């Protein structure tokens, strides 16, 4: 045992009403969107293969150069409810928005800095009309924070002066002037989920971490904060040196999942996964043929696998700097929502199922027992294996689209066949088990 002044603070999950909200909505977006979104990638006649939202450090761009990207800021394509509209037929529960990403232009009108919406043609407060519209739809906000700000000559990578130590308690000041901020423009906001945390400077700083946390509670009843803000006395980071998980659910899984067989860890506390679409671009660039683009079926196998194992999976889109988004983007928040529409009752409010793993896909646990098999791989053998944990026995199995009764045979002590459906699905489909303890 390490005493620690700034380590953890939840023993277990939170199980308040907000937090339970937090976990069953379970299928998030993300919006990355800020000045990156203009050059989309391409710098002075180069496109940059790297993630767009970074393109100011890929071509080296100054910060005054950089910034001036708010006078080109004209997103006239930009409506909040037809935004709001698309996260809702994709079956979002709720959307991250990046408030202010590593460039430090923030998307709402902050009094703390001049480099906001507020000076750009465009004018409005986006991250204030996204609030409005998502939550008139139903969907939960939560923002996205980088502390890390390539926009403030105050911020340090590291301490090694006391001039850098004056400066960041500065910065500290400014972040957490902007924090509040947040907090009571936007008192809906039903999460913070800080980024840019990783340097020897905030490392060094656990306890602002920790204070950050606290004062965000206590202005924002019931919010939700990630851990990758958190660091302790030590400077160990998500999990302190106690291996105690900090913040309120851990954010590590970026464009990876845990293994269904031997991350059964992760079970025991709340988690958020995020993915791109590309392998890594989060903000809009030009140009998707340079790395793998995602197909619909790869990402809802995604989101299924992290519910599967206790988790929540958020899918990001990059708008265009018109205020619209992509085609493909359009196309997969259409196809996620008609699968969602479909199989969505083995998606929200449901967790891990304490069954062994099979190959045919994944199991998820509704509220009242009910074990759904999420069959994304069709055996030839049309047989649907299904171990049963001790004392569990499978009474019925229904394909949940129509309803039809499904054959279940048992093979052998805990150990069934559940035949697939006499017509295949022709997509990823839902078989929900009744179960009985013993
Ligand atoms: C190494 C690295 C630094 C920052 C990131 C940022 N976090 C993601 C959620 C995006 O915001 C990306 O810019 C990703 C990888």
């Amino acid at each position: 045992e390490i005493p620690l002044k700034y380590g953890a603070t939840n023993e277990g999950k939170r199980q308040d009403p907000a937090m339970q909200k937090f976990r069953d909505n379970r299928l998030g977006a993300f919006i990355h969107w800020g000045l990156y979104a203009i050059p989309g990638g391409e710098w002075n006649g180069k496109v940059y293969g790297g993630a767009a939202e970074w393109l100011k450090s890929w071509a080296k761009v100054p910060a005054d150069e950089w910034l001036k990207l708010m006078d080109q800021w004209n997103p006239t394509k930009f409506d909040a409810k037809k935004w709001a509209k698309m996260a809702k037929e994709m079956g979002t529960k709720y959307v991250k928005i990046t408030t202010k990403h590593h460039e430090g232009f923030c998307l709402w009108p902050s009094k703390y800095t001049k480099y906001t919406v507020a000076n750009t043609p465009y004018k409005r407060d986006i991250l204030g009309e996204l609030v409005k519209a998502y939550n008139d739809e139903g969907i939960d906000v939560h923002f996205y924070f980088s502390v890390m700000d390539w926009s403030n000559p105050d911020y340090r990578y590291d301490i090694k002066s006391k001039e850098d130590s004056i400066a960041f308690s500065r910065f500290l000041e400014f972040t957490d002037n902007q924090l509040k901020e947040l907090a009571t423009r936007y008192p809906t906001v039903k999460d913070f989920w800080f980024d840019g945390t990783w340097d020897a400077s905030v490392k060094k700083n656990g306890w602002w971490t920790a204070h950050a946390e606290q004062m965000l509670k206590e202005l924002v009843p019931g919010v939700a904060i990630n851990s990758r803000l958190r660091a302790d006395d030590k400077g160990k980071r998500h999990f302190d040196s106690n291996g105690r998980l900090m913040g309120d659910y851990e954010s590590g899984y970026e464009r990876r999942l845990p293994d269904p067989v031997k991350d059964l860890k992760v079970t025991q506390w709340d988690w958020e996964a995020c993915m791109t679409i590309p392998e890594n671009q989060w903000g809009y660039h030009k140009d998707w043929s340079l790395s793998y683009v995602k197909t619909p079926i790869e990402v809802i196998d995604r989101i299924v696998h992290a519910v599967s194992m206790g988790g929540n999976m958020v899918v990001n889109f990059g708008p265009q700097a018109d205020g619209d988004f992509r085609p493909e983007e359009k196309a997969m928040a259409t196809a996620i929502g008609k699968w969602m529409n479909r199989y969505g009752k083995a998606v929200y409010a449901c967790d891990y199922a304490g069954f062994e793993k099979q190959d045919w896909g994944y199991y998820t646990r509704g509220k009242n027992d009910e074990v759904y098999m999420v069959v994304f791989n069709q055996p030839y053998s049309e047989r649907l294996i299904v171990k049963t944990p001790k004392g569990i026995t499978v009474e019925k199995a229904t394909l949940l689209t129509t309803g039809e009764d499904i054959t279940v045979v048992e093979t052998t002590r805990n150990e069934y066949n559940v035949s697939v459906p006499k017509k295949n699905p022709g997509e990823p489909y839902v078989i929900q088990l009744k179960v009985r303890a013993a």
